[PDB]
């Protein structure tokens, strides 16, 4: 059968333990799970809101199969805790899709939760698994640089803070701007050098 | 077999999803979705056009197999939404013959399409990935040395500046100068020290 | 093919030399030697650190070489360092976990002065978060030099996660990055 | 397994599409086409150029894929690309003192802007002795930046064997280094 | 087969002309030669001691086949010169080897020589060949630092000099400050600026 | 049989024709001539000097065979011209050995020759034969560490100076300079920053 990393599926209050929060720790691989989902706009009739259930993201070590994880979870929490489990193609939306901020969850109106509730089990954090290919960074380095030279920004300093205002405009966040300038730190240099001889005319 | 980033492959309006230009979107990869293909000269007797189609042009985030890819798509759209994935070896041709503007696709007189009915996924810019051949780039930087020569320029501003209006005379963008100096920063350091210190005697 | 530092496979008493375990100490290279495994036939694990990255099979002739072809016959790359030491008395996470005989840690035999202390890096994922935190740390509270730093961090260290020779590993190659964070805070003390 | 820039191959009319020539296009590589070989069964030689260094075997299939399994069963590795491109009129070297029939410059095709004046670099032994040069010049005549050793160049080029691209060649990576010349031209000046 | 750099094998004073010494010295590789073995305790019955022979440390300037050495000394010497070439794992160890005196030697309680007939080829020294495996030089790279800071050491000369009277302390000799920061140059100008920013507070 | 690319061998000038100077060049292949010999002490009775002769080092391009170079000159020159083809073992020896500089023929006291009347065909640079090891390397280096240390030279011009002067007393001729500190110039920035603060004080 098919073999894959990232996976989702459906976890109810009403069959699961009152402990299973700590039961999927035990497993020691990373999951993400939704604030808990109690505001689904059923279209059933004669009720607003679907049953209550969480999300959950989990995330294999090693490429494994559906049916591992099915039984793994059945065997954990009952077997009346699942009967879905899906395979996630993009990690990253299935991640927003947690609170309904998912770009087809935006698209389709739904009720939008609130990332707080999120619960992270074994240190999983959505970042170790959003990665910024080749052309993406050039891209925002270009960027970087139509900043520093637009705005004279003088150093490395000037730069964050103008960022830390200004960012969400450009799409750059500080972490951002330390994996882009990854390395060009030399090429850096020369734009500060640059902008700061500039100031000084 | 074999990895590679960039993908081609055939979609058919009759066996996929209503919503894939979405679902796709959702892989969180870029891509360029030719106009419709309903046009196709069909050599096969009784029939002017062949099967309205979409070629989409793929590119992973990483070195993959073509079967890779060949099964996300499956289990995004269903199995009979492509049966062919290839690899494309050169870009900026197999965008072009998005819309039979190609070289290869005038020479076969074949039906020219709208460049403004392409599809583009994911902020997908095809000048991302037409990047300049080894000797192109030195050529150019010698270029960018007989200019910071020749013009006195003292540092990457006014070089940059200089470039803002003289671009095209000598070929030179703002983001080619960037690509091309690339890695050769200390090289450029070098310029500047020499313009600047020749400005003052 | 592949290359790496990190090895480990298995050693049978009944085919290797009675003097093995000084034969192996003359590659020069550091191991650890698991205690007697008998109470799973009776073997050794061996955790085996080259050098230089090299290839699995490089290292299967070496000690086919060392100790004769029938020694070993599967040697294994080891992804985690750590693990792989705690499982040679089967007190790793996994053997736990699959409830399997425990050894003690005291026959384990050390060559070529091997400390497991010293093989613990931080996986790349781990670098450049600190590294962000350093800078995060750099631009809070405008440390104007690496000493300034270094100072810091010998005060509010355990804080932040941070040990002085974590700094210095952390930092490490990312020198040019630095200088620029230096020259920011350093400029901007100055206004 | 190796890896390089500059290939070769052969090609036979029999074997090949009838638009190959534009089909070599569509792979954005710039390529040279000898004028057709009847005259040494009927052949053609090509000069293949990646934009990276890549195996023979990802050229052999490539090109399979493209024309057909039929059309190549031999790539080979360029070590020198003028000569392998004077050979394809028979006017290299070893192609005249065998004395083989000479083509016509004319009737070889150039794919993708394909200009040979462009791959000739410099080999390594002969870099590092123009780089000694450059520094045997820059103390000489004590010039004290990249600029009046451009200057220095434009007059007395020829006289070292140096022209403006080449220094730009020769000092490629260098860098570090020459900052260290300029430095001392520079301090010796002052006194 | 294998290619590498460190190889040792046998000559036997019978079988070698009689300028052997000078002969290998022309091959213009370094080589350590023992002093002449003629006191190994021979295990056949009716004798004491092994034929006289000579341990030949070797140390080709680029990896080649061990074969390649057989020939280029059956052809300096004679094919009646070597019959056996061996790969040298360890260069330390199989030094030491050469009058008995390496661990496995000791063990094994095997005669040992005298360390001045060791005959030395074309400048070979032993301590070039063995080298800071990696966490042993970011061991003493850290020490490094506490020094530089401790002491306020405001460039390479300072610590050298502080290296030239408390080497033996840290367990550092220059050129073994030289073999650790190596590479580490960038690192080690923060290092003074630090320190030299701080002398002036 | 055996393969080689460095050959040496013997032309009599008795035996070959007036023109072997450019019938040799004609091979394409880079060869050195020894000066004239015409002075070597013949053991002969009643006979000072052995009839003259040239000793030819000679370069293939590619790994062939000793008597694929026979006759590769009896065809050239005649088959009179040389009998005896040597492989070399070592290239740099051999050609020392050209005007009886070699180790070997100082030891045998044997008549010097001029450097000069040393004829290179076909653009021959004995240096493009000799290979600096990394081990040499890095003595050499810690050398001019220990030279820019002493003297306190502060920068590049200063040690090349001194290495003018006394550079055969540490072994190092300018192109060794340059050859040494090749990438170490990091390093390098660090010596003399270190000396130029040291002169100050
Ligand atoms: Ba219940
Ligand atoms: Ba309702
Ligand atoms: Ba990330
Ligand atoms: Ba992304
Ligand atoms: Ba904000
Ligand atoms: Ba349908
Ligand atoms: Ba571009
Ligand atoms: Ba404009
Ligand atoms: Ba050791
Ligand atoms: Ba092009
Ligand atoms: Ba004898
Ligand atoms: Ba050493
Ligand atoms: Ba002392
Ligand atoms: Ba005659
Ligand atoms: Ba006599
Ligand atoms: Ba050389
Ligand atoms: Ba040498
Ligand atoms: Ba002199
Ligand atoms: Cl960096
Ligand atoms: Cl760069
Ligand atoms: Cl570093
Ligand atoms: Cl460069
Ligand atoms: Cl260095
Ligand atoms: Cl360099
Ligand atoms: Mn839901
Ligand atoms: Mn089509
Ligand atoms: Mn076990
Ligand atoms: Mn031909
Ligand atoms: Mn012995
Ligand atoms: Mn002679």
């Amino acid at each position: 059968k098919e073999k894959a990393r990232y996976f989702t599926f459906l976890l109810y209050p009403e069959s699961i333990p009152s402990d299973w929060e700590l039961k999927l720790e035990t497993l020691g691989v990373p999951m993400a799970i939704s604030p808990l989902h109690d505001k689904d706009k059923s279209s059933i009739k004669g009720q607003k809101y679907k049953k209550a259930h969480y999300h959950v993201l989990y995330i294999a070590k090693n490429p494994v199969t559906a049916d591992s994880v099915r039984k793994k979870i059945k065997l954990l929490l009952g077997e009346k805790s699942l009967a879905m489990v899906q395979v996630v193609l993009n990690v990253e939306n299935m991640y927003l899709y947690l609170t309904h901020e998912s770009k087809d969850a935006i698209a389709k109106k739904k009720h939008v939760y609130d990332k707080a509730d999120i619960k992270l089990i074994n240190n999983f954090d959505i970042d170790r698994y959003v990665t910024l290919d080749v052309e993406e960074k050039t891209e925002l380095f270009n960027v970087v640089v139509s900043l520093i030279r637009a705005y004279t920004l003088q150093n490395i300093f000037d730069l964050y803070d103008f960022i830390d205002e200004n960012g969400e405009t450009y799409g750059l966040t500080i972490n951002l701007v330390n994996e882009v300038i990854a390395g060009k730190t030399g090429f850096m240099k020369l734009l500060f050098d640059g902008a700061y001889q500039r100031s000084k005319r």
